[PDB]
């Protein structure tokens, strides 16, 4: 069951990031800082931003709706993945005291994948919609299946969350669905190294 | 003969560390990563901080003055060898990033040493005074006496030095001009005290 974290800017929390689109209302969801000036989130969460990237808000380690200890980034440039997976780089701009979001916070290690099996246990993180805005929770859960871009895990997640394993290190990007995540495989990690140049794979 | 090292964090040279401790100047010695926040250099080169750990900082795998690519962590904790011996082991706190010194860098492997023999071939590996600040030279010698805890080589102070296997068999500590280099052989003894000090001490 979730736990919400308070302590958002330390360990490897500071690199899960709350995100905000408006629209008659709003889009929100999650992501993960990985590179200089770059997040992983879903596509289908920054295609409610409709070609705009400056309509995406991008909090990194947000606490709640009335405390954003990192400030804000706004989008600058969507990278969808090429391939059929629910994945996209989102480029932000320096924020208002031309700080680079990779460092107000730590850009997460993404895991090379070498050794993630099912059975696993993981943590999911991020900014369930059900819950007050932008509040960060943590969910518990076990790899159950593993197949080409698709890894699904064993109660829901919230949209772009970052799939963490034992050692803090991205192995997924939750998309929906059990719970699907898009799998950081090889072909995925190319993606992210041909884009991401600082990109971090242990 | 001693060749510089550019490519400071592969392989065994990300260990190696450059020390730096201010005193109306400075005083910059060498070291090597040998536990999760644990470095070993000389007694002559701690004894600079006058009694104060965090007047030094030492940067693992620097490359030059203005290149730290493992950044600086800050002393914390000096644990002389008891023994008469010029050896000392600094433990550093966390960086800025709350990263331990090492997780940063993989720490370097200490030898048991009971191949260690005269004649053969080592490298000295470390920051000398003689070149611009903060750049690591790697230097070839011979082992040439093995006693006690002395190892003395042919060919500075805190630099390791390191078997073919690239196994830290000595923490090199001076010399006397025109005879023989001088460092603290990393004996049964030594390998204790690092055991008692170093809960993740890797000896092979």
């Amino acid at each position: 069951n979730r736990h919400q974290i308070f302590n958002t800017t330390q360990g490897h929390y500071d690199a899960v990031s709350f995100i905000y689109i408006p629209i008659g209302g709003y889009m929100s969801g999650s992501g993960v800082v990985v590179g200089e000036n770059e997040i992983l989130t879903n596509k289908h969460v920054v295609n409610g931003a409709k070609g705009n990237p400056r309509n995406i808000s991008v909090h990194p380690s947000a606490k709640n709706e009335n405390d954003y200890p990192n400030g804000k980034f706004v989008g600058q440039e969507i990278i969808p993945y090429p391939g059929n997976s629910d994945l996209a780089i989102l480029r932000v701009s320096p924020n208002e005291h031309n700080q680079h979001i990779g460092q107000v916070v730590k850009p997460a290690t993404i895991s090379s994948n070498t050794d993630t099996r099912i059975n696993e246990n993981i943590t999911v993180t991020g900014y369930p919609g059900d819950k007050p805005l932008a509040t960060m929770w943590e969910s518990v859960g076990k790899v159950v299946y593993i197949g080409g871009e698709e890894l699904r895990y064993d109660v829901g997640g919230n949209s772009g969350s970052p799939v963490f394993n034992g050692k803090n290190q991205v192995i997924g990007i939750h998309y929906g669905g059990y719970n699907s995540s898009v799998y950081i495989n090889d072909f995925v990690q190319q993606f992210l190294r041909n884009n991401i140049p600082d990109i971090n794979i242990q």
